[PDB]
């Protein structure tokens, strides 16, 4: 099919990001200098409202909406779009003033004071009737206004409050989920185990590292409550949205956690996706640093991006990216010249819609003065970060082809957000190894070396849509999922698992009696254990000709009707079955049973390829490092050509195509620069 | 004036002794009476009495025990010997805790102390400022026509702060006061639109906390400030008495550093304290003999600091403690080894002490610190190798009454800034564990240390004007005045260095707009438009004199204008461009340093300044690396200190003849040290 799908009413790549007038209503002249060098940057949509509720309402029910007029009107004037936040992030002063109860109570039960952001109690009646109050007068004031393009609810959602109010909404949360049968709650527990069992509902409290912490079904159930609450908490945000601007679409920004760049923790982003209109994240890769290459980091933005372009099979939104460094790294540093350019070509490669930066122009002072953005403290123009975004908005202003355009996969890796929660509360294997997520990305690694396309999907997706799923330590399991993956297999799917995948139902409660039928029937084997090594510790798998270091786990495996394809080397259970695939239907299901280097996985992944014909959207020649990343509208397909090292790239086509920004006929080989990006059509 | 002795106290001879503990003691007269006996072997002289005897003073409330301490003061000028008193608001006894709660402190985290501890009273609470005040005018009362009263110890390691509701009030006034009443003005300056943080109301505004505001720069800076004037405030109020009753006695107050590398203490702002005090006092404890560096290397560390602490009043300061042995609190609780006392002791000397003063006399029997070092040790021996090597210093110091009272005038400063050092630790920037500021001005110290050249390490409250070389590395935040005065120190002839990550932002940690401040840029004839922060095992060089030299942490891109180049940057993307720059101005010059260079640059670059402004030891002694002379200065002679901080014997040459302090012997030409080995010697004039 190929068809475009518009996730906006812009017919063009968003360029731009948060802007902050509300911080220089003082200072006219700054105000009027930046129209002028939003058009000098070639940027033409803008956040705007974020953290400006004290601006809005500097006084309860005293309301100055006049300085935001201006800026709507004068944006629309440059030609210029809206995003329009609301402004739930940061309360006022005088609210937490007035009304304490929107301050959280943390898990160890402490009251807080104000400050911050991001932090309100999310059951306060109060904080949700004034946030729905202030969205209501928005939403009147501008819904119709030509400049508004999309709504930007709150900012970044997380944390938890654990208030009486809390505590209660919790309660009822319990009573809705186990029909009201405290039974039914007890036996998913196992509150049997260490007296814990609880005999009234009001005996029913949110976890904490001074109360109660060794009930992994209460620890899950509180992630759950906690993201159900936030979600709800959203909705209520938007009940006027809905009614007063339904023509608008409504986003929220996502997250990454910290360092490895892994899904956000903190929330189900699976079940939030279904609530929101188009997906958008916040990105902050720390580009150049000193423990990884370039093309290391790039894998990992690119796995995230899979992940949120498909949690709803449509363009996604990059919210916010900086254009040179942030503020709250460890180490501060900033883009290399080019890396800029690169990392946001990549983004557009792997389904974003847009370039949006945080931020316009750097604060003057408070927390983040010092965090990147389009324009410095020097409001000069003669700046490389300026320059090099000018670059970027002059390269996406060539883009609009590839707006609504989608890039369908063979290859989905299944990441779950509940197995994630409870892997990680789990007590057993060990604590810093586990690594879930990053371990999806070593499986993710061959693919993008080989520039096949990849969907990170949820259970929530069709999985018969793909020739390949793969879902590493799928430790959490509920029957419907593994049912669903029992279908997929025999209508033809191929299916790869690992060690520490079927362990645990949705309630963390263990699969007794061996492991589960339809598993053992799929994959014509069974894991009897799970060996958990020291740091030190070494297993070598031999495979297809080779022996491929074994780190961190290993499980032993009983054979029934698979075919052994390798086996361990070391321990008590060397020369026994580490690695199986089994005939299953029209399907076939692969077991890896344990972690094995990264060439093991380039070894496997490339039979699977070869097997089920698994190609990039255009083939191109390269070496490590360079990544070729497609979107395919009807007629054509848009390929970038990225060079991720430090090194000139030499790179061939073994067919022609036109460069998108010259016209330039282009085959056989070329040479890239140091983070040098071809964008290319191909004509269908 | 020319070059006339400063006497701080009415001491005609350096005090050496320390902190005297009877009041532990109450119940042993052999033991106080055996203190005396071993106070005139050690030779030892002056003793800091009643830091924490507030107990021993007033048992109960209202209830007072002097005689003891009469006793103590008698006994001790019977010796011959003198007393610092000390005022003991540093530790409340438990009765005054608990029917005054409103004393105990409220943490950052809103957390109400219980009693116990010390030096963590509540700096508002009215209770606590009228007892203390009270009790220091009992003790004038007493004592201050006493013969061996000679200064006054008030409190005791002033630090720390309280966020009580009192508190909360007492910055609230404070606030307005600085601010005229103006909210506007107040959320200007600290950029409060940000994350929706402007108040509306003064009631509105609470100290910075883990569990409430930590994320307005403005905020912390002004409750860091706020910390130090309450406790300056409280200070007065201790004083008011003291003044009233004894005007002729002295007053001080003992300062510290800051833990590991000997960094100026970050708890207060002791360039605004040093006005309030007459003299100013210290503690020292490095960590001598440690594994990560040489003996060297820790004992510029404390030239450093000395030079700071003798510059706050640029008179002669006294060291209020340090350790004969070892301490308790330390990771690795080594003592010096055999003539490193005398040599540290020395150093003190050197630097501008007039005393030798210990943490403590005599070790306590119990509790926290009766392991940590002092001159009397559990065994209650003269035989003890700590007992003589203090006895050693005391006999040294007899022979050295000339030096007291004498300055050491400096050619060269270093200038350092606290509220700088508050403000560039608490940004979100750069990197958190490379910042290291005080470090940094050691690294520029460093090259002048090794070569003798003797440094004040100033505070912006100080003449510009008197030095040949002023150094401002890293000086991050400065006001539009202070600028101006740099401005004017170079158009007079002044020759000025900065560095990378200075003059970015104003006193508000508000960042400077529209490029680099306009003064700066003129006199430095060009300006920096990049701070390239970089990962550990990142590195570049710069290209300077011929020679390449290793760049780490931190690089400035920079922009030229009327300046020179003297070095580039030779990798990564600013490859070639400009990394070292000089630039003259009116009369002066304007040097800027990019990178963060090693040692070897810092050497040649401030050798070549060295030449250039004629800059010299008081006296030159030809010598290897790790040997330290430094000088203080008569108006007939000079008092010379060649001092050996390594562990080997070192050959050292005098090219002027001089007379040996202890000896009266003349020598000249090549001498011999053994390991830590310090000669001390006179050059007339
Ligand atoms: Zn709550
Ligand atoms: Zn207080």
């Amino acid at each position: 099919k190929y068809e475009r799908t518009y996730t906006t009413q812009a017919n063009f790549i968003l360029h731009g990001g948060d802007y902050n007038p509300d911080q220089w209503l003082d200072r006219p002249d700054i105000l009027q200098a930046d129209l002028e060098l939003m058009k000098l940057s070639h940027t033409n949509t803008f956040t705007v409202g974020v953290f400006a509720w004290s601006a809005l309402e500097p006084e309860e029910g005293v309301y100055r909406f006049e300085w935001l007029d201006k800026v709507f009107d004068d944006i629309y004037r440059i030609g210029g779009r809206v995003i329009l936040a609301t402004p739930s992030g940061a309360r006022p002063a005088w609210l937490s003033q007035k009304y304490p109860e929107v301050l959280r109570v943390n898990a160890a039960r402490v009251r807080q004071l104000h400050g911050g952001r991001h932090n309100h109690c999310f059951t306060s009646s109060v904080y949700r009737e004034k946030t729905q109050h202030i969205n209501r007068l928005l939403a009147e004031r501008y819904g119709d206004h030509p400049a508004l393009l999309m709504w930007h609810v709150s900012n970044e959602y997380g944390g938890e409050c654990h208030c009486n109010l809390c505590q209660e909404a919790f309660r009822e949360w319990l009573k809705k989920k186990y029909n009201h049968d405290l039974d039914a709650l007890n036996a998913a527990w196992w509150t049997s185990f260490w007296s814990h069992t609880y005999t009234d509902w009001s005996q029913i409290e949110s976890p904490s590292p001074i109360g109660e912490h060794t009930i992994h079904g209460l620890n899950l159930d509180w992630k759950r409550f906690v993201t159900d609450q936030t979600i709800s908490f959203f909705e209520n945000e938007i009940v006027p949205l809905r009614e007063l601007t339904p023509h608008i679409p409504i986003t929220t920004n996502f997250m990454a956690d910290t360092h490895d760049l892994i899904p956000f923790q903190g929330l189900d982003y699976s079940k939030f996706a279904k609530h929101l209109d188009v997906i958008s994240w916040d990105a902050y890769p720390a580009w150049h640093n000193d423990w990884e290459s370039t093309a290391d980091l790039a894998m990992k933005v690119g796995f995230i991006n899979d992940l949120y372009r498909s949690l709803k099979q449509q363009p996604f939104l990059l919210m916010e990216c900086t254009p040179s460094l942030v503020n709250w790294h460890k180490v501060n540093k900033a883009k290399r010249p080019g890396m800029h350019f690169l990392s946001s070509m990549q983004m557009i490669a792997h389904g974003s819609d847009s370039i949006l930066y945080f931020q316009w122009r750097k604060s003057r002072g408070s927390f983040e003065k010092f965090h990147g953005a389009v324009v410095d403290h020097d409001n000069r123009t003669d700046s490389r970060v300026f320059q090099e975004v000018a670059e970027v908005g002059k390269a996406l202003k060539k883009m609009s082809g590839i707006v609504g355009t989608n890039r369908p996969a063979e290859v989905a890796i299944l990441y779950d957000w509940e197995n994630n929660w409870a892997l990680n509360d789990a007590q057993g294997f060990a604590a810093e190894t586990k690594r879930y997520p990053q371990t999806l990305v070593q499986h993710y690694r061959p693919f993008w070396e080989r520039d096949i396309p990849v969907d990170v999907i949820t259970k929530e997706h069709d999985f018969s849509r793909y020739k390949l799923l793969i879902a590493p330590m799928l430790y959490l399991v509920s029957e419907e999922t593994i049912a669903r993956l029992k279908e997929f297999v025999a209508n033809g799917g191929t299916l790869v698992m690992t060690y520490i995948s079927g362990i645990v139902d949705e309630h963390d409660l263990a699969y007794l009696g061996g492991w589960h039928q339809d598993l053992r029937e799929m994959f014509g084997m069974e894991p009897i254990e799970t060996d958990t090594l020291y740091p030190r510790d070494r297993n070598s798998v031999h495979y297809r000709g080779r022996s491929y270091e074994l780190k961190d786990y290993a499980t032993v495996i009983k054979i029934h009707a698979a075919t052994v394809e390798g086996v361990y080397e070391d321990d008590f259970y060397a020369d026994t079955p580490a690695v199986t695939s089994n005939q299953y239907g029209k399907g076939q299901a692969y077991y890896i049973g344990g972690r094995l280097e990264d060439q093991f996985h380039r070894d496997f992944y490339q039979e699977l390829m070869e097997k089920l014909d698994l190609r990039p959207v255009l083939f191109v020649k390269h070496e490590k490092g360079v990544s070729v990343q497609a979107r395919q509208a009807p007629e054509c397909d848009y390929v970038f050509i990225m060079n991720f090292t430090e090194e000139k790239q030499a790179v061939v086509l073994e067919e022609k195509v036109k460069d998108l920004f010259t016209g330039e006929e282009i085959v056989g080989e070329i040479m890239l620069d140091k983070y040098e990006v071809r964008v290319v059509e191909k004509r269908r």
